[PDB]
């Protein structure tokens, strides 16, 4: 059972998805520099007033908040996308101190956190059906920085005690994802896959440009929460990111000059 440990962290899982090694592989540095601007790219349109949340769930890799995908409420289109997506959880990724936790990276540099909002391709009918596709997801991915409080995000902080441990869910009702959002969805793009288990390579990534902040104080909640299960020997669910992988045969762009 593959996690985030010496033993069963990232550098093993090639072994059960040998797809670890493949051409489209996620997450990646993103080299600002390298980043061609394509002035062909469209805005993001992100259309979340009608989202409905459901639950938060501890999945003993992250904990994410699962929203009702039965009907197009809440929505990702444009930018490099050809049809409609639709938003079905959101996660995060963090580190055990402030310098490390994202998965992509700018210039090598690490953020604290990276949060994953997760969408699938309505073309496709359901989110498994979608893994299975090159244009199955897109997954809008924004940077955490340490420094003052994202609002927003308190509501979630202030359950992550209920779900402590692995399989542990709670009624998550009437959460705004808007709150998540920076101003700008100024955005790079490039084709990768899912950066757990099983590594599909379905992915378009959206990574937009400018970070949220949080405080010390929300973050230090997310380092409370625990890889393990009630009743097993406790181990911080922190460090939960997958390093940069090769970019090999892929052109990022970016939607800004
Ligand atoms: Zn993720």
């Amino acid at each position: 059972h593959w996690g985030y440990g010496k033993h069963n962290g990232p550098e093993h899982w090639h072994k059960d998805f040998p797809i670890a090694k493949g051409e489209r592989q996620s997450p990646v540095d993103i080299d600002t520099h390298t980043a061609k601007y394509d002035p062909s790219l469209k805005p993001l349109s992100v259309s979340y007033d009608q989202a409905t949340s459901l639950r938060i769930l501890n999945n003993g890799h992250s904990f994410q908040v699962t929203f009702d995908d039965s009907q197009d409420k809440a929505v990702l289109k444009g930018g490099p996308l050809d049809g409609t997506y639709r938003l079905l959880q959101f996660h995060f990724h963090w580190g055990s101190l402030d310098g490390q936790g994202s998965e992509h990276t700018v210039d090598k540099k690490k953020y604290a956190a990276e949060l994953h909002l997760v969408h699938w391709n309505t073309k496709y009918g359901d989110v498994g059906k979608a893994v299975q596709q090159p244009d199955g997801l897109a997954v809008l991915g924004i940077f955490l920085k340490v420094g003052s409080a994202k609002p927003g995000l308190q509501k979630v902080v202030d359950v992550l005690d209920s779900i402590k441990t692995e399989g542990k869910s709670a009624d998550f009702t009437n959460f705004d994802p808007r709150g998540l959002l920076p101003e700008s969805l100024d955005y790079w793009t490039y084709p990768g896959s899912l950066t757990t288990p099983p590594l599909a390579e379905c992915v378009t990534w959206i990574v937009l440009k400018e970070p949220i902040s949080v405080s010390s104080e929300q973050v230090l909640k997310f380092r409370k929460l625990n890889f393990n299960g009630e009743g097993e020997p406790e181990e911080l669910m922190v460090d939960n990111w997958r390093p940069a992988q090769p970019l090999k045969n892929r052109q990022i762009k970016a939607s800004f000059k």
